[PDB]
């Protein structure tokens, strides 16, 4: 079935061993950064589940590399656009993660300069939806600047429940070097974060991209019209309604371009 | 050989028919539009060879879609960082391409905001090289904002002679939706421009990324330490000197990450 194909493409297991998934994903981070010769990792810490989880895995990987006599560091970076409404949850995430370094880059001045230029050149106001993707891409630029300056790889937080819906900005938070959370459903991520000892406030925090000025902290599920638990059931191979399977198989086909390198006439996936 | 392998991977011919190449690449643009229900394209026009060629192909594609009773448009966009030294060549390119719409977005104020913020937050000035990658990624954001506002796809200008060296910014000019130039060597791109009747200045000038404030209009070959004739000979299957194969095969391996989606533990290419 199409559910099985998608499950397999996205690397989703029906059941997991949380402790061994943590070990395997820490080990992937160590293997990849050692293979490449990079000095460690950078990651934007939003206060949300996925970056809290990826951040803690990164910090565990660099601690293990130093325990072996290697040189590795993790830079966590706060990337508010001006005042972030849930700053307290991001600060809670930093207290849990205990990153080597805690940096901050406020993207508001960059985003405002871009938006103001846009209206100057075109005569058109940049709309809230397009400005939200500007913010996500400006966060990518900030993380790659830190990484370029410091010799680090940029972590991404994509996982199967965001992959299957294409619920990320293309070349924004989709732009990253390596992905420790690939294959995890939303609830499986949550299980890892709880096993790592995070408080409920972090592992049960409502998912949000928080990109819009007109509707700050808008829930992902409001935008999707589908819950993460339904997504997660689909991806783990449980039975879902026809409405759920139909809507997710259409969104998956519609967003394949975000899960492939740019299309050329030699590619067969878009045909 | 690894030469033959890289030729296959990058889709390169030793031998092409220029009229057929143009037909195929225009037909790809039209097919991708028809399949996806897309409304046209946006592309940064630099005054260099590659964006000249991709831009004229895009304009031929949208003219053919409209001749067939469809709806499509092409927005060409100038993306100077303040005063661009070869603005005249970009204007010559626009005059040849004859785009439906020619827009402009000066990226300087955005890049200066970002760079001033970086130094305020970190106490470090961005290297000229890191700031040049900020410029390339800001150009990606500009094209995606125009595309997002207007309902268009973003063209990229990657081709085999840039792909083999990884000579593009990751999620900068590498970040695009579809690629009309895939598989072309540099001299093959020149041959297609000659068939389309381009002004010779645009294919005789030196290739340049022109990203650096301190070394403006730096030639690609100065940065690479290898010429386009050498790259093209390699890619076209011609017997080359061992020094060229050594240099290119090392760059190709080192930059594989730029030609794959972000790495996960379920990928083996990187190990
Ligand atoms: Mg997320
Ligand atoms: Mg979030
Ligand atoms: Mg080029
Ligand atoms: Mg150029």
């Amino acid at each position: 079935s199409m559910q099985e194909k998608i499950m397999r493409e996205l690397h989703v297991k029906p059941s997991i061993d949380p402790k061994q998934e943590i070990e395997d994903r820490v080990n992937f981070l160590k293997q990849y950064v050692k293979k490449t010769g990079a000095k460690g990792f950078v990651l934007g810490i939003s206060g949300g589940q996925d970056s809290t989880l990826a951040g803690r895995l990164a910090q565990l990987a660099v601690e293990s590399i130093r325990e072996e006599g290697g040189d590795a560091q993790f830079i966590a970076v706060r990337l508010p656009h001006g005042t972030q409404q849930d700053e307290d949850d991001a600060q809670l995430a930093l207290k849990f993660i205990k990153p080597d370094k805690s940096w901050k880059f406020d993207i508001k001045s960059t985003v405002s300069a871009f938006s103001d230029q846009y209206q100057q050149e075109t005569g058109d106001q940049l709309t809230d939806f397009n400005k939200g993707n500007v913010k996500a891409r400006t966060r990518m630029i900030a993380q790659y600047a830190i990484g370029g300056q410091e010799g680090l790889l940029v972590l991404g937080t994509d996982h199967a429940a965001e992959a299957v819906t294409g619920f990320f900005t293309k070349y924004g938070d989709g732009g990253a070097d390596l992905l420790p959370l690939t294959g995890l459903t939303k609830r499986q991520g949550r299980t890892l974060l709880k096993e790592l000892g995070a408080p409920e406030r972090l592992y049960l925090k409502e998912p949000t991209a928080d990109l819009l000025d007109e509707k700050p902290q808008q829930s992902d599920e409001t935008e999707l019209g589908i819950s993460y638990d339904e997504i997660d059931d689909y991806l783990e191979g449980k039975e879902v309604s026809a409405k759920v399977s139909e809507a997710l198989e259409k969104r998956y086909s519609m967003t394949e371009h975000k899960r492939q390198v740019p299309a050329s006439m030699f590619d067969d996936w878009w045909k």
